[PDB]
């Protein structure tokens, strides 16, 4: 089972994810993690957060090149992720391909059923073959917590939630921080 | 041996990359060619030219978000140019590392001494290791605006020795001539 965690920067997936972990593991599911981007290990990664520090030119500026960039950060790792899908219960991902759609849409003043939204989802779904996540869990926040680009993070947390209510990509959960995470754990992996 | 021809679209680069090849061949050496980007094969040069038709929304109007994909493109292929060259007595590259600098430096109206061309040289080579070519062949011919001004760029690269040595030939070169002068 394929869990993908989601939502604005600070709004606590970190600790979401371990809580879920330890809930899992509480039940008898064995759990592995990763989180993306992978800073660090991809190389397009990397070029991406160099962009947003300013280095190469004008690549942070074209939203698409953003995008693609990461995505092919999960294309390299789709054999990472499949084999810790055979060899573990449940996989939890930090952020996964509906960041793409929600950053993406939020820097284009776009919607959820805009067109980078389903550009996003032809090209990782479709195109690079990556797998559907079978849930995707939004830990959703206020507009005061996601702006403190202001104004990006809290038209991208407003993405997310219009993400979550069309099933984009599939089904969706939306939870506040303080998750009761046993009871979460039971709806997730029933 | 590593050889790139390079120049503006159209130039007649394909045709040169196949007589020189049978020259060298026809002088003993094996030989094999690899073009970039790599259409078909990449998935970074693929989305690279279907944004020059207009498609991937507002990517294609970013220079180095264009370079970005082709530079990954050719990171893509790092070790299949290492192992030809291992394999093979000459690889020809019909476009290289030198196409992504006159490209973008022309596309932001720079020379080749500013920072396009300096960005490319260090992320290219530098960073993403990939193998700096033995020889860089501009074949120099006879939006236009954009292929002009390339062409030039490309010219000032070949004039400052640009990543290593360049011969800069005309259409009518001799394939057979210009085998014998590259031959080690
Ligand atoms: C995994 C992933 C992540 N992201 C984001 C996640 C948040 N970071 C940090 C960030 C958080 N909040 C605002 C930001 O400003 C910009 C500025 C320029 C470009 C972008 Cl994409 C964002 C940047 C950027 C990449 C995506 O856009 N797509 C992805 O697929
Ligand atoms: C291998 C390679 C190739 N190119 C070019 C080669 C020429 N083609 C076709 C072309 C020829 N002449 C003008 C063009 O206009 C554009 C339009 C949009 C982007 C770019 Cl980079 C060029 C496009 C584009 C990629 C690069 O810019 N960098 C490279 O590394
Ligand atoms: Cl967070
Ligand atoms: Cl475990
Ligand atoms: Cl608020
Ligand atoms: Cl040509």
């Amino acid at each position: 089972m394929l869990i993908a965690i989601e939502g604005v920067d600070g709004a606590g997936k970190r600790t979401l994810v371990e809580k879920l972990s330890g809930a899992f593991r509480a039940a008898g599911r064995s759990v592995a993690t990763l989180a993306f981007p992978r800073y660090g290990q991809s190389v397009a990664a990397d070029i991406a957060a160099e962009a947003l520090h300013g280095e190469h030119g004008d690549l942070a500026s074209s939203v698409y090149a953003m995008a693609t960039l990461f995505a092919l950060d999960r294309a390299g790792a789709v054999h990472t992720i499949q084999g810790l899908c055979r060899g573990y219960d449940v996989v939890i991902l930090d952020r996964y391909v509906a960041s793409n759609a929600a950053y993406s849409a939020a820097r284009l003043h776009e919607n959820a059923a805009g067109k980078a939204a389903a550009w996003v989802q032809r090209i990782e779904f479709a195109r690079l073959g990556l797998p559907k996540p079978d849930w995707q869990v939004l830990l959703a926040v206020s507009a005061e917590l996601a702006g403190e680009d202001a104004e990006l993070q809290q038209r991208t947390g407003a993405v997310y939630a219009e993400l979550a209510a069309q099933g984009w990509g599939g089904r969706w959960l939306v939870v506040g921080a303080d998750v009761d995470p046993g009871r979460l754990a039971a709806t997730l992996a029933p």
